């Protein structure tokens, strides 16, 4: 889709999470942004090594009808605090609404 | 946000020889400034590319400019295979889409 028919309701990832390194005990954040032409309930999920992070601390943002236009902008920030060697793995963001789910690139986290 | 912000990325596709193929890319700007839409194949400019460019200025009476560029490829040849990229720009800056691969069978 696009703006011609204002038909991109599925989330469109615009910012990918990035592969990072962190020291044990530090705080780590992963960010993923998306856009949509639909104002529909959104769901933000994060996974580590193909498994859901059920009690993940998140900071989710929705800018609906930005500047009075027809665009929706979203950002989800995964917050990892006091990271352990067990925090190491491939992190992935899943952004979805009832039109579809969009899967981010897998961002590797290395813990030293 | 005067520089264009890509909202829809072109998608990797497969097509049969002799068919028609289209790539689409959308962007938004808070600035109603002259817009340029360009498409490249394997980092090389497509100077005579057939395009359908759309500008929805002050959409719904708001202050947002919305744009879509459609690259049109007709009667694709095996030479049409490669990584396609969209560059959307105004005098504030250029935004580069992801590279979308086209496979020709
Ligand atoms: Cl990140
Ligand atoms: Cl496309
Ligand atoms: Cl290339
Ligand atoms: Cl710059």
């Amino acid at each position: 889709x696009g703006f011609v028919c204002d038909d991109f309701p599925k989330p469109q990832i615009t910012v990918q999470p990035e592969t990072q390194s962190a020291i044990k005990g530090s705080d780590v954040s992963f960010t993923c942004s998306a856009a949509s032409s639909s104002d529909s309930p959104m769901t933000f999920a994060w996974k580590k090594d193909n498994e859901a992070l059920q009690d993940a601390e998140m900071e989710n943002y929705a800018h609906l009808r930005a500047q009075g236009g027809e665009l929706m902008e979203y950002t989800t920030i995964l917050r990892l605090r006091n990271v352990e060697f067990t925090s190491e793995g491939k992190y992935q963001c899943v952004i979805s609404n009832h039109f579809g789910s969009s899967y981010s690139v897998k961002a590797k986290l290395t813990i030293n």
